[PDB]
């Protein structure tokens, strides 16, 4: 059965990559002021560059919005390594590529910040898609996706296609090229290939979930699965790397170097900070494992799993003399805050955020970049039992 896509108006409508996020377009005020958008579902505040930054092209005008609403009270947000200090306020909101509404949200008016913005991204703002829970100053500050939903028809789900391209961008690459899809209200079913696997969204603050088992090809890296979940694991469309907890890392890079170690690469390679290249078209794929993460499902005593290439964990970077060789950095690094399942991870699945129903789907992406010998999956049912105890208090 062929499978149609009914949400062609918001198809193709990201752009950017892993490494520096993906973005879509928004308007702000009255007229409309169109910024890019940094699509965030690990923080929950909507928030946009409003004065000069030496990265910003252009950036929110308070003054020329006659639907400006002054909220009389600041706000600071800090993230992984960037944060940023702002202003708050509402006003009136638009997709281009999105669902045909206008809504009144909350906005963020940043006034200083430290290494949030990237040089060369093209976006100006993010959108935090998760909860109220994680929303600074509290949670009385209505994310932006609570405030679309209670404003119009849209259904309460979004869905994400993150599309790597398998090789750099440029700045000009990036802004020509296709970045993926956002469908707001629904599912896009031309997005992805076979069946959509769902995990129950534990606690709703970030999209937190559950991993119960964890494989380096095919082989159980047999840790106690709370080890996964320390202190949670998140999907994160805002967070590069897939970020292990400590102990999860250390164990699950003493595999993969045991899985590739016909090639030896240097300390900074895994640590991830040091990229690695090879004559152009001979990347060695075949060499470096899969990865698979076994997660809850909906099912009781049931799991399914998904799986990435090194295509999906290698993450295309330029050389330093921007040489034919094709370059890549180890996108899998250690985490104190949790599992975060970030782009390099998305960039192999169809991501549904169904928050009506409090669960994310994962089915294979049609746009995941894999080889003529093996590509990324979403395979179940696994009987599993006592998952609830993966779960961490
Ligand atoms: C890389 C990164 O920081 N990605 C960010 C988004 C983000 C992207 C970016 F390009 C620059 C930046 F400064 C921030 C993402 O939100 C991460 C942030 O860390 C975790 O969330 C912490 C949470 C605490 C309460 C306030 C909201 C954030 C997990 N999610």
């Amino acid at each position: 059965p062929g499978r149609r896509g009914s949400f062609v108006e918001m198809v193709d409508n990201l752009r950017g990559k892993s490494g520096q996020g993906y973005y879509v377009e928004m308007t702000v005020g009255s007229p409309p002021q169109t910024l890019n958008i940094l699509v965030d579902t690990g923080s929950s505040n909507f928030a946009v560059g409003a004065a000069p930054h030496p990265f910003l092209h252009r950036y929110y005008q308070r003054q020329l919005s006659s639907t400006y609403r002054d909220l009389r009270k600041g706000v600071y947000v800090p993230y992984t390594q960037g944060k940023w200090e702002g202003e708050l306020g509402t006003d009136l909101v638009s997709i281009p590529h999105g669902p045909n509404v206008t809504v009144r949200a909350n906005i963020a008016a940043i006034t200083e910040s430290d290494k949030f913005f990237i040089n060369g991204s093209n976006w100006e703002g993010i959108l935090g898609l998760a909860y109220a829970e994680i929303a600074r100053p509290d949670d009385s500050l209505e994310p932006f996706f609570d405030s679309l939903v209670k404003q119009t028809h849209v259904p309460n789900l979004f869905s994400l296609q993150l599309c790597g391209a398998g090789f750099p961008l440029n700045q000009s690459e990036v802004l020509a090229s296709v970045g993926g899809s956002m469908i707001i209200g629904g599912i896009d079913h031309s997005l992805y290939t076979g069946s959509l696997w769902y995990t129950p969204i534990r606690r709703e603050w970030y999209y937190e979930v559950i991993i119960v088992r964890v494989e380096i090809n095919g082989q159980d890296l047999k840790m106690d699965c709370k080890e996964y979940n320390y202190d949670k694991s998140i999907v994160d469309s805002g967070t590069t790397n897939l970020r292990l907890p400590k102990k999860v890392f250390e164990a699950a890079v003493k595999s993969i170097k045991a899985a590739s170690s016909t090639e030896k690469f240097p300390d900074g390679f895994w640590l991830g900070e040091q990229l690695v290249c090879w004559q152009a078209g001979t990347t060695p794929w075949n060499i470096f494992p899969v990865i698979s993460l076994y997660l809850m499902g909906e099912v009781t005593n049931q799991s399914f799993r998904i799986t990435i290439l090194p295509q999906q964990y290698l993450r295309p970077v330029e050389d330093v003399a921007t040489s034919q060789d094709d370059c890549y950095k180890f996108a899998i690094s250690q985490s104190s805050t949790g599992t975060v399942m970030g782009a390099v991870i998305m960039e192999g699945f169809y991501v549904v955020f169904d928050r009506a129903r409090k669960r994310i789907g994962f089915a294979v992406s049609a746009c995941h970049v894999h080889d003529e010998f093996r590509t990324a999956a979403v395979e179940g049912p696994f009987v599993t039992l006592d998952m609830e105890d993966c779960g961490y208090n």
